[PDB]
């Protein structure tokens, strides 16, 4: 099975650690908690972003150049990081914003932080039908002295 994870900011838009406004080590644990122990796969732009390679996970890069770090799996296509993972009960998509819009069509689970913040960004989450998934977990949370700001987590899975 397929998941995507990812954090959203007023309208769809979402962007690096560096690139983001907010500070939420509570959004942090949620994602350490739901991907440990999990493939991850993620486009070269979310790896470079990164830097090392996420502990306790398997890490796939997409890219269509030849790797240039042993510390990872280099894999070329859609179908090839799919494979690499081999048959695991949960496959875990960390982005970018291509990476998102080509894996949706394949998941059939949404971990996502709806984050209460405006922020001007280049990109976006892809624009999801929601008559398509349904809503079995959501927790809103208010900001207080360790996350700057109200989040809300939520899992979708596809009808
Ligand atoms: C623009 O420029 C940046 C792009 O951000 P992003 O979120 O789109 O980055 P991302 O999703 O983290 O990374 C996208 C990159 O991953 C690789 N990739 C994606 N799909 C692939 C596929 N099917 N086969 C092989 N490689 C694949 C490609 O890298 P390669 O260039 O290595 O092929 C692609 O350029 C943003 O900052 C935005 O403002
Ligand atoms: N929920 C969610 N929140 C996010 O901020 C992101 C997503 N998903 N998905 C996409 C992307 C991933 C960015 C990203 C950057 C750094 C680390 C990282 O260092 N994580 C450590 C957490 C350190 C700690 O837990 O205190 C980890 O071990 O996973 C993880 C993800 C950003």
């Amino acid at each position: 099975m397929i998941s995507l994870i990812a954090a959203l900011a007023v309208d769809r838009v979402i962007g690096m650690e560096n690139a983001m406004p907010w500070n939420l080590p509570a959004d942090l644990a949620w994602f350490k908690r739901n991907t440990l122990d999990k493939p991850v796969i993620m486009g070269r732009h979310t790896w470079e972003s990164i830097g090392r390679p996420l502990p306790g996970r398997k890490n796939i890069i997409l890219s269509s150049q030849p790797g240039t770090d042993d510390r990872v799996t280099w894999v070329k296509s859609v179908d090839e990081a799919i494979a690499a993972c081999g048959d695991v009960p949960e496959i875990m998509v960390i982005g970018g914003g291509r990476v998102y819009e080509q894996f949706l069509p394949k998941a059939q689970k949404l971990y996502l932080t709806h984050i209460d913040a405006e922020v001007e960004g280049d990109t976006h989450f892809p624009d999801y039908e929601p008559d398509d998934w349904e809503s079995v977990f959501s927790e809103f949370h208010d900001a207080d002295a360790q996350n700057s700001h109200s989040y809300c987590f939520e899992i979708l899975e596809r009808r």
